[PDB]
RNA sequence: CUGCCGUAUAGGCAG
């Protein structure tokens, strides 16, 4: 794939937040970060995600190209939440892999969610996210500025 | 929370 590169961001345990708030948290810098980056080729996916328990669980994992991956790490978006989380090195997949899409899903859902607010509005809303049915190869689409499928698929392991 | 395509809170999207 052209997207053969990923990095796990792991949240750090904290007493005065649970996950799903940190997740927030992560998951709205990282959009900052591609609203910045500009393009469609950086997807996400949290592979601790717990379907059951419907939540995102406490890993999220981005996936690239080694050069995409590149210029957001070399950016300063976790700049204020580094402290929160626990990173690994990029690295190339592993292989084979399933491979997924993970996408919004709009209208109170049985599906794992994170609160973010509108930049405009200082309302909060909650973004809600499937990871879809695994299968073999990936079909050719891309991602959107959340990182989550407009067409696009991501190796799941 | 708000907004958009759509005849339609069919179904979709964007923040």
């Amino acid at each position: 794939f052209t997207m053969d590169h990923y990095l796990d961001i792991r949240l750090r345990p904290d007493p005065e937040f649970p996950p799903a708030q940190l997740m927030s948290v992560l998951f709205g810098k990282l959009h900052q970060a591609l609203v910045a980056q500009g393009g469609d080729r950086i997807g996400v996916s949290f592979p601790d995600l717990d379907e059951s328990r419907s939540r995102l669980g406490e890993r999220l994992r981005i996936h690239a190209s080694a050069d995409d991956l590149r210029a957001l790490l070399a950016r300063p978006w976790l700049e204020g939440l580094r402290d929160h989380l626990q990173f690994g090195e990029p690295a190339v997949v592993p292989h084979p892999t399933p491979y997924r899409q993970v996408s919004r899903v709009q209208a109170a859902l049985d599906l794992p969610f994170v609160t973010l607010r509108a930049q405009s509005t200082g309302q909060h809303f909650r973004l809600f996210i499937r990871h879809g049915p695994l299968q073999v190869t990936a079909e050719e689409g891309g991602f959107t500025c959340y990182g989550l499928s407009k067409g696009g698929f991501v190796p799941w392991f």
